[PDB]
């Protein structure tokens, strides 16, 4: 199809070459998606006297750079302008250029195409594979079998139909979730104008705010000033909104990057505005009528993240596309042997003069017509279409057909426990530190310093109906403080008699700095004056060397607390002394943390979900590995990876970069009783000696020393902890590279980039529907807050990939026992009428649907389904079963050509048509026993799946079949095989051939499972 276009644009005009004036130019689709295109350049007047020609690919737009690059590049986006720049940046001043900056950069429309389901059929049927099927149905037609040519061309055409009708009703959703264009109230020429969504072009200011009809955002935005509660659960699935940060304040040194500034200044696109704060009226600068926050526009058209990930959704596939080598290896093979029947064909063919050789030539090419099947990929779209339709009663949502398949081949799965392994909404113990001794104090007893920390730490927001909404540990926190929180940013206490607290800006959690701080002022008792108090938490080893005054206990309490499995989180304030109004603006966000003072830690208890353990034991026991990949404290993740079993050894050994330069990294044991340096050997003395786990520190130091000790490491490390976003996608990425089919669990936003990369992945969206920034382009995507999402879709894997093997096998040995038999019989001169074959076609048909709707069983088993066709078992059984069925074929037809009465001419009139005979009858019978017998034989019942009497469709299938079979051997009704047109044979050899027909199946069956059973 694809290349079936570029003849048609070489005809219609000549590809121009000439870069001076180019009528049409070719877009190269690259291998990793897109397709081959054909675009008209657009040719514009020069306002300054240069040209520029432009196309448009996918809505996406180039531009070649005739000064500098002198090749196609895709048009500049504001983005890459300095921030600061923006930041003394006002914006456009005049209508006349903003008509003229549309046009000249281009507009961006959300609205997308549907193509209609004619115009999807159409296309479609450029396919090359129904091209080759109409082809063979006219090929039937020119052999005189008309009806076979119409049942088949009905059932092709059928197929391909339901096929469009479910892309059709795919195409249904996208555009319910499509979102309806809005004005908007935006800033140009000096002035606030009403203008639609459709319009807005990068470089303009909107002041977005809370829309009464709760109108999602356009597309991305910058926010310049004012803070807003936002919900981007829609976009990045996030059950706690993030909050959003001016930019006035931000330095103007700052480079805006969007990896590391994205959750805290820049509005996302599509997202939901619940709540927009509005700047004091004090400062000066951008005045909005609506009273909104002012927003720069950075990214627009598809470009944005939404817009990428749906078009990707859109122009990625059509259908999923499964025409890789091993279907046409098996194309290849049946074709081998419809080549040699053939051959046999034409050779005994022009062993007689008399017949017609260019008829002998066109059951030739029936024959070969007839043994690629006319519904190969149809019942592999089938077998995934079934299983993604039973995969949807269990909630979880596929965004991407094609790596289902590769659900079964899962050797090694990944898992996180924040808020997948664990539940992320918890409880507190206490508050620890404030005590002598490890022992932790309850929240009643701890100082009022202590309170005054933890109360004013927090993130958490309030919405218009003041819902307290945020992260599960400062819920928690907050509720163990009780203190209330109010709209207007103040704290105060439900049962304290002390001064409320208001917090008057916040600097969130930063990565790499593993800390965030809280600036505020509390009023001193007795006095108007304002005296600044700032609480701040974070990393509890980074924190400890922030303290001015520690205990001497600090890292031996930690390393305590740690050992309990419970989350602990030191706690600092502050004195600072007095502060003015001024110089707390003055002050960065790094300035805190200096001469800081211990004030305790807090005790954050993780429950492990007891669903948990039975899905772990589960996955163990199916021939897997299991391998933790988490950010917590590394032998907090020991104790979880204990407590499921994820290590079973005595003893476990923590790796840690050495403390100086040119040192050779040492383990240490959880006990610290066992210390070894890493030796050059391999590791697996050591693994079976005791279990290993890797630190996201040491992973850094490894990844920076050198890397191939690193990757002989990691496929047997079991324990992944300390590992930000980025190492994340680095471990997943390097157990790819070990060749291991990889499947990862990630819900948080830290596991978008893994969870992208996987070879299986899936999002877990708690609550609810979220729909995250992973669930939008995530192989899978499932609701439940349970990991048993995990064991089903691996379970559907394997119940998927065994179907695909099973017909595979089935297609070869009946398309092999079809074309081989009308081969051979027609040139005894015995073909099928029309009734006859048509029932074949109809019993293949039936048999092929029935099967592929096969069901699972409830438990996996220990068991590892084939890997694919490409093994010695598939080949060697397909081999073995033909002969066992030739041999028996080649009997009867010579036994009974050892009966018939010869010709009584030897000349017959051409205008004689068909006339009924005895050859006919055999040669029928024993086809119908052999596809009985195949589908019999070959479906491979547990532990894989379900076993062969629970799929009642096929036995009533199979059962119809062999009470057809039974009942035309005994030819009991004169008026049934008469209408069938077979003549009867004598029951002295009913008998022989019932024989034989018993004698092959039983052969087949014990040859077929010795097999087996040697080689499995």
């Amino acid at each position: 199809g694809h290349w079936s276009v570029h003849a048609h644009c070489a005809l219609t005009c000549t590809p121009e070459y000439d870069p001076s004036k180019a009528t049409f130019v070719k877009v190269v689709p690259t291998p990793n998606n897109g397709s081959t295109e054909l675009v008209a350049l657009h040719r514009n007047e020069g306002e300054d006297g240069l040209e520029v020609l432009s196309f448009e690919f996918q809505k996406i737009k180039y531009s070649y750079d005739a000064l500098e690059k002198k090749q196609f590049l895709p048009v500049a986006f504001p983005v890459g302008n300095a921030f600061s720049y923006y930041q003394s940046n006002r914006g456009f001043q005049e209508d006349s250029e903003i008509r003229a900056a549309e046009k000249k950069f281009g507009s961006n429309k959300a609205e997308m195409v549907v193509p209609d389901f004619s115009e999807l059929f159409k296309e479609r049927a450029t396919a090359p594979f129904f091209v080759f099927q109409v082809f063979c149905v006219g090929l039937w037609c020119l052999d005189e079998y008309w009806y076979y040519s119409v049942f088949t061309l009905s059932m092709l055409v059928a197929f391909e139909a339901s096929l469009v009708q479910q892309q059709m009703r795919n195409m249904s959703e996208i555009r319910k979730m499509g979102n309806k264009p809005h004005m908007i109230q935006v800033y140009r020429s000096r002035k606030w104008r009403p203008i639609a969504s459709d319009e807005i072009v990068p470089g303009d200011i909107v002041s977005i705010g809370r829309s009464p009809q709760e109108n999602l955002v356009p597309c991305d935005v910058l926010l310049l000033r004012g803070r807003c509660i936002v919900d981007e659960a829609m976009l990045t699935g996030e059950s706690v909104p993030q909050m959003k940060e001016p930019i006035e304040d931000l330095s103007p040194d700052r480079v805006l990057d969007l990896q590391a500034d994205s959750r805290l200044h820049v509005i996302f696109g599509g997202t939901k505005v619940v709540q927009h704060i509005p700047p004091q009226k004090a400062t000066t600068g951008l005045k909005p009528v609506d009273s909104g926050c002012v927003a720069y526009v950075l990214r627009t058209g598809f470009n944005t993240s939404q817009g990428k990930l749906l078009r990707t959704i859109l122009f990625g596939v059509k259908r999923v596309t499964a025409n890789n080598l091993e279907t046409f290896i098996f194309i290849l093979f049946l074709l081998v042997f419809a080549i040699a029947a053939a051959a046999y064909v034409w050779i005994e063919g022009t062993k007689d003069p008399s017949r017609n050789r260019y008829k002998l030539f066109l059951e030739c090419t029936l024959i070969l017509t007839s043994v690629v099947p006319p519904e190969l990929p149809i019942e592999l779209s089938l077998a995934v279409n079934t299983s993604l339709i039973a995969l949807a009663k269990l909630y979880m949502y596929c965004t991407e057909p094609f790596r289902i398949p590769f659900a079964g081949k899962v050797e090694v799965c990944c898992f996180d426990k924040t808020g997948t392994l664990t539940s992320d909404s918890l409880v507190v113990r206490g508050v620890a530190g404030l005590r002598d001794g490890k022992e932790v104090t309850p929240v009643s007893s701890i100082p009022v310093e202590t309170h005054r920390a933890l109360a004013s730490c927090h993130s958490l927001m309030q919405l218009d109906d003041g819902t307290l909404v945020g992260d599960p540990l400062e819920k928690a926190m907050l509720t163990a403080v009780d203190w209330t929180l109010t709209k207007d940013e103040k704290v105060f206490p439900r049962s304290i008699k002390t001064q409320g607290l208001k917090i008057h800006q916040r600097f969130h959690f930063a990565s790499a700095l593993k800390r965030m701080s809280v600036l505020a002022s509390y009023e001193k008792l007795g006095s108007t004056d304002l005296c600044y108090i700032a609480a701040v938490k974070g990393a509890p080893e980074t924190l400890h060397s922030m303290f001015s005054q520690c205990p001497p206990d600090y890292h031996h309490i930690h390393t305590e607390i740690s050992r309990e499995g419970a989350r602990v989180l030191a706690l600092g304030y502050k004195e600072l002394g007095h502060l003015t109004h001024q110089q707390a603006r003055e002050v960065k966000r790094e300035a805190l943390e200096c001469s800081l003072k211990f004030v305790g830690f807090i005790v954050v208890s993780c429950p492990l979900k007891a669903d948990s353990k039975a899905v772990i034991r589960e996955i163990q026991n199916a021939s897997h590995r299991v391998v933790m990949i988490t950010g917590d404290n590394p032998l907090t993740a020991c104790h979880v990876a204990q407590e499921l079993h994820f290590i079973e050894k005595a003893h476990t050994l923590i790796l840690q970069p050495p403390s100086e330069k040119g040192r050779q990294c040492e383990w240490r044991s959880i006990d610290g009783s066992i210390v070894l340096p890493l030796a050059r050997g391999s590791p697996k003395a050591l693994a079976l000696e005791y279990a290993l786990c890797l630190t996201g520190d040491g992973l850094a130091h490894l990844q920076a020393t050198d890397p191939q000790q690193l990757l002989r490491l990691i496929p047997h490390v079991q324990v992944f902890a300390r590992v930000a976003p980025k190492q994340k996608e680095f471990v997943i990425t390097s157990l790819k590279e070990l060749g291991y089919v990889t499947l990862m669990c990630g819900d948080g936003t830290n596991d978008v980039g893994a969870l992208k990369h996987a070879d299986v992945g899936v999002a877990l969206l708690a609550n609810a529907v979220k729909l995250g920034d992973a669930s939008i382009a995530a192989p899978f995507t499932s609701k439940l807050s349970s990991i048993q999402c995990i064991c089903h879709v691996i379970k559907q894997g394997r119940c998927t990939l065994v179907t695909t093997l099973q017909m595979f096998k089935i297609l070869a040995l009946n398309a092999l026992i079809l074309a081989y038999s009308q081969s051979v019989l027609y040139l005894e001169g015995v073909k099928f009428s029309d009734f006859q074959a048509t029932l074949q076609g109809l019993l293949l048909a039936g048999c092929f649907l029935f099967i592929s709707r096969s069901k699972p069983l409830k438990t996996l088993s220990r068991e590892r389904p084939l890997p694919n066709i490409f093994n010695l078992y598939t080949i060697l059984t397909v081999m073995l079963q033909f002969f066992v069925h030739f041999l028996s074929l080649v009997y009867l037809y010579r036994e009974a050509q050892a009966r018939s009465p010869e010709k009584q001419e030897q000349f017959v009139d051409l205008y004689k048509e068909f006339e009924p005979s005895l050859v006919n009858s055999t040669v029928y019978i024993m086809a119908m026993a052999m596809q009985m017998a195949t589908f019999a034989i070959n479906y491979k019942g547990p532990p894989f799946m379900e076993s062969l009497p629970e799929n009642k469709p096929l036995v009533w299938s199979l059962a119809v079949s062999l009470l057809a079979i039974i009942g035309l051997l005994l030819g009991s009704s004169p008026d049934f095989n008469s209408q069938f047109g077979l003549v009867d044979i004598p029951v002295e050899f009913k008998l022989v051939i019932a024989q034989v027909l018993l004698l092959d199946f039983c052969l087949a069956l014990l040859a077929d499972r010795v097999l087996q059973f040697f080689l499995g």
